[PDB]
């Protein structure tokens, strides 16, 4: 079920759902989503370079042929925001959390056009998440970074954890190198929480896993 398309892959997980992929050089995967919503396309994280989100937008071309109207980006890395500019030189209007944007000229990122804030409870301020349609954006707190954010894919059993969730096999949480070692594991118990219905889990560095992914990554962090 993956299709490939230059050096990107494609999978979908939905009837309006696809995760893509992209790969930096071992060579590491980074794992984002595609959302078809009615007559327009809505993306969750870019890919490592502005070079590989081009051809995200060209996938879409080709395979959904409908505008993007939008992009999130889940935090101020390279695997989720290094393709900024990509969005940027084709006229779509970028979202991350105010915190990413802040961080992003430290990080070596383009800061997108926009910013996200949180209620105390985590979710989305829904004013500053314009036609966001199905994308329901939770910040769970710190964790794999201060600034990582998640998001659920309304009318689906997906929710996607980027960098916070790592699957139910994985032997570490790394990249920690940005990582609130304290809160990390109540951040990933807040995901779980926020999309409790949830069956699909997707995250950046593995494929789809259930929700065990969550409370795998919960009793690793309590290690930390
Ligand atoms: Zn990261």
């Amino acid at each position: 079920g993956d299709q490939r398309f230059g050096d990107l892959v494609f999978r979908q997980l939905a009837p309006n759902v696809w995760q893509h992929t992209s790969y930096l050089d071992g060579a590491v995967a980074s794992n984002g989503l595609i959302v078809r919503d009615g007559g327009r396309v809505l993306v969750v994280d870019t890919a490592w370079t502005d070079d590989q989100t081009a051809q995200i937008l060209n996938w879409i071309k080709q395979e959904i042929n409908l505008p993007v109207a939008l992009a999130v980006v889940t935090h101020a890395h390279q695997d989720k925001m290094g393709g900024m500019d990509a969005l940027h030189a084709a006229g779509i209007a970028t979202y991350a959390n105010a915190l990413s944007n802040q961080l992003a000229p430290q990080e070596g990122m383009v800061a997108a056009q926009h910013s996200l804030t949180f209620a105390a409870n985590g979710w989305v301020e829904p004013a500053t998440a314009p036609n966001f349609g199905p994308l329901k954006v939770f910040y769970p707190g710190p964790g794999h970074t201060s600034d990582n954010i998640t998001v659920g894919i309304d009318g689906t059993d997906i929710a996607f954890g980027g960098c916070l969730i790592k699957d139910s096999k994985a032997k570490s949480l790394g990249n920690l190198g940005d990582a609130d070692t304290e809160h990390y594991a109540a951040s990933a118990r807040a995901f779980g929480a926020a999309f409790p219905k949830a069956s699909m889990i997707v995250m950046s560095h593995s494929a789809p896993d259930s929700r065990a992914a969550i409370t795998h990554t919960a009793r690793m962090a309590d290690k930390l």
